[PDB]
Formats: structure tokens, C-alpha cells, sequence
């Protein structure tokens, strides 16, 4: 980082794209 701005909302926006709640299985089971 540099900006210290689009640094912080680049980084919480990348991640929340990345992980986005775990996405491991949704249809019922749910399985891991
Ligand atoms: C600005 O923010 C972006 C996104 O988080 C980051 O990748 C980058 O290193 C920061 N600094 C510059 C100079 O772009």
C-alpha cells in the first residue's frame, strides 16, 4: 500500500470477493 485510502477500501473489496462468506457448497447438504 501507498494511497492509504484505496489501499483500505481495495483490500476489504478484494477480500469480501475472495471469501465472500465461504461459497463451499450451497445447494442442501452443504458439504465442505
Ligand atoms: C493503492 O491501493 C491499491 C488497492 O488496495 C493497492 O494495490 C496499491 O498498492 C495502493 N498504492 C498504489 C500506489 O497504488
Amino acid at each position: 500500500c501507498s494511497n492509504l485510502s484505496t489501499c483500505v477500501l481495495g483490500k476489504l473489496s478484494q477480500e469480501l470477493h475472495k471469501l465472500q462468506t465461504y461459497p463451499r457448497t450451497d445447494v442442501g447438504a452443504g458439504t465442505p
